[PDB]
């Protein structure tokens, strides 16, 4: 049972000068390979430990032990999320009620439901790329939060986004990256009451009703459909019979625009980027996917025949899992690891990005992409593989997810040759999620009609 | 016969708790007594207590010799900042009764004439800002409600000046109060209140306090420089039957519970009484008919106001259906048996819910839905115990006389300068703190481009 490393303090300022970056996770995953399985983290008022071993992990995502704790991102993003799903904590009224009405949404049935929706945007995709003079470029991260964020409005709301049609961000994207911009800001800010941070509280509100005036417009083009909106709507708590209240309706909206785009936004991006660096991965996805989609659109067995393109996208989660971490409080007094001593309320954060390079469980070639790894999907040891959280509190797009961008990266393989003409170095921008910037490829088509 | 009585689903040792973990529990409890019928049981896990709903009881709950007010859980919690006030003190403290008679002087016939300029003032920014709007602009009901009845109970009582109508947001008072009053609610339907999901909440609670207190630090301090109003019998008057004057910790609690008790549940009524009419052409038509004919000066006289009472029936039949105070609490003196049928040991606890006491269809025939005013054209045929929106007995509102002469001028001249359109077909949606309010209740108001 002995003492916790920890980094260079600075005074009264404890840590918090070590994340001033604008990229928080990449300085928290040198702290780790620099300190090891877990260190301690001080902020003035907070205290935090970062584990990046499955041999602490493992008992952390023991929920007879630990439950799922609002970091100080989270309870930043709390300010216009609110008690939505993300942002929720376990034990308060609306998350147990939401939960269980929203958990049919993503049910495989409903997947069968979506899947024509999502056909229709990826179609758009493979239509703007198709129409590029010889001369253009794709910008990878733009088109697919393009694409994800039309998908996540037109399955679960049945509103047009239209981004295809924007030659600029949507409008509801670029506040929202201005939002989560800001929640990350205000974690290296020591005395957020100073005046010089006028404008950028100002700001913040002005985004914000950027993101509700959008939900209200949601709002009001319903009150003919069986989506997720109608599921928020209608659906009643079996104990009480009440559906859900309708500031809460606006907070899971919110929700799911935003943890149902990004992510996976981030995710095709990062998919795509380990391809087109990696040319024998790629014709290998490139053969799996002109033998399986025979049809000039594909049907929703012919996405769960893409066993390869899956664990491309595996493997790329795995070595940037785009929502790159998930924090945990200790319901009551522990010893963690028989080492470390926990008093009950003492915080967790699983560094998600080093959990998956941990050599003691992938081998010695952690930082290498092989999706081949993946082919065995029972080999990987519990609590080993955590990119969409833990237990009862992870993601619930969980499937969502993959059937779209199993689908969409489909596609692509099945129409494009994709070129990676600039040599482009990865760059990872961290809003709280993870993207490539800048990450541009040519697509020549391979002139297959739709 | 004795019997036992109803009590809907259990859960464990959390008990009924589980059923109001809703948003709006009255409504809940309304749909409750309807399905168990006029009284049910309601445990909780340190608590337990029976809700009301028929006359037959009520009038045996309204009988001061056997019951007297009890703070429910709900009134406990406001009594951490409301302390020691006149609401959420027990009628057998020190500080219930005293305060009580030195703060009824202020709430007479005498002391309403001297007030009646002052609301006249409220009420005329209240016009004037309906008539500076521009065409194609509407009106939130309740938000505008609450900077009249707010500003009236500043300059009534305190002469102080809000001035709600110059602020486009909320006073920062107003959102402090509802954040305190909404915890005080939530902290009824809450299980484990150690969990870290309240920490922000506690914090919160406690940055609503200090905002509260220091605006009647304030109100106090303001006075010190500058009246017979009812502050200056908090600070001045002694009590009749002790000779004391009032503490100076209770002055604060007294302020507060002004604030609080002397503007929200006002502000809900006319909020509603608005809504009724734009519903009900006909009763809006021959309102405003009334209207016209007694208010023929610029401004309404003291008179005028009391001559006024198809508007006052308007009111009445308003709070009947939503009553904005919604419940208060009993307890019993002594073990004795209610109806003859359920037995009570000494210090249990009752609940009269009074939206379900105005829906009794014994009292008031087979249509207690539909919105009459002319059901108070009679004011002599209305059983007794049978329409209790301001309380019951010795702990009865000081203020029913205050607010129906408020609410009766500036509905008053809403109808002689205003015709109103309901031009979102409103559907009625009741937010729920500890009282009542319609919550996205617009309307737009022609002007009737009358002078004054
Ligand atoms: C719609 C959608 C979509 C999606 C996607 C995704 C991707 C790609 C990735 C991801 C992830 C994740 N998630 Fe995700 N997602 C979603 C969602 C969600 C939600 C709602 C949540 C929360 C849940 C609960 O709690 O209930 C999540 C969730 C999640 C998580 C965890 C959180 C915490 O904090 O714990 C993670 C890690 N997610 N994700
Ligand atoms: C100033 C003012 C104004 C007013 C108004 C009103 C309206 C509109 C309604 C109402 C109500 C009421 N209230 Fe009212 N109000 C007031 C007040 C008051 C007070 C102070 C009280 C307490 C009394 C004794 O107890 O002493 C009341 C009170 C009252 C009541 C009772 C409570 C109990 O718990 O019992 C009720 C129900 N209120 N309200």
């Amino acid at each position: 049972i002995k003492e916790m490393p920890q980094p260079k303090t600075f005074g009264e300022l404890k840590n918090l000068p070590l994340l001033n970056t604008d990229k928080p996770v990449q300085a928290l995953m040198k702290i780790a390979d620099e300190l090891g399985e877990i260190f301690k983290f001080e902020a003035p008022g907070r205290v935090t430990r970062y584990l990046s071993s499955q041999r602490l992990i493992k008992e952390a995502c023991d929920e007879s032990r630990f439950d799922k704790n609002l970091s100080q991102a989270l309870k930043f993003v709390r300010d216009f999320a609110g008690d939505g799903l993300f942002t929720s904590w376990t034990h308060e009224k609306n998350w147990k009620k939401a939960h269980n009405i929203l958990l049919p949404s993503f049910s495989q049935q409903a997947m069968k439901g979506y899947h024509a929706m999502m056909v229709d945007i990826a179609v758009q995709l493979v239509q703007k790329w198709e129409r590029l003079n010889a001369d253009e470029h794709i910008e990878v991260p733009e088109d697919m939060t393009r694409l994800t964020l039309d998908t996540i409005g037109l399955c679960g709301f049945n509103y047009r986004f239209n981004s295809f049609y924007r030659d600029q961000p949507h409008p509801f994207i670029t506040s929202m990256v201005r939002a989560l911009d800001e929640a990350m800001n205000k974690l290296q800010r020591a005395n957020p009451d100073d005046p010089a941070y006028d404008e950028n509280k100002r700001q913040f509100q002005e985004d914000i009703k950027v993101m509700n005036d959008l939900v209200d417009k949601i709002i009001a083009d319903r009150k003919q459909s069986d989506d997720l909106l109608t599921h928020m709507l209608n659906g009643k708590d079996p104990e009480t019979g009440e559906p859900l209240d309708d500031e809460n309706i606006r907070y899971q909206i919110i929700t799911f625009l935003i943890a149902g785009h990004e992510t996976v936004s981030g995710w095709l991006s990062f998919a795509l980027y380990f391809l087109v660096k990696n040319p024998h991965v790629l014709q290998k996805a490139a053969e799996e996917a002109a033998r399986v989609l025979v049809d000039p659109v594909p049907s929703y067995k012919q996405v769960k025949q893409l066993k390869y393109v899956g664990m491309v996208l595996n493997e790329a989660i795995r070595l940037w899992p785009t929502a790159p971490a998930f924090s945990l409080y200790a319901k009551e007094d522990t010893v963690l690891g028989g080492e470390y001593p926990l008093e009950k309320g003492d915080e967790l954060m699983v560094l998600i990005p080093q959990l998956h390079r941990d050599k003691t469980i992938w081998g010695d070639d952690v930082e290498e992409f092989r999706p081949e790894r993946f082919e065995n999907p029972s080999a990987i040891p519990q609590h080993a593989f955590k990119p969409f959280g833990n237990g009862q509190r992870a993601c619930i797009g969980q499937q969502f997810s993959l059937h779209e961008a199993t689908l969409v990266l489909g596609m692509m393989l099945k129409h494009f040759d994709f070129e990676d003409h600039t040599n482009y170095e990865l760059d990872i921008k961290e809003t709280l999620t993870l993207k490539p910037e800048g990450f541009v490829v040519k697509a020549k088509s391979k002139k297959i009609p739709l």
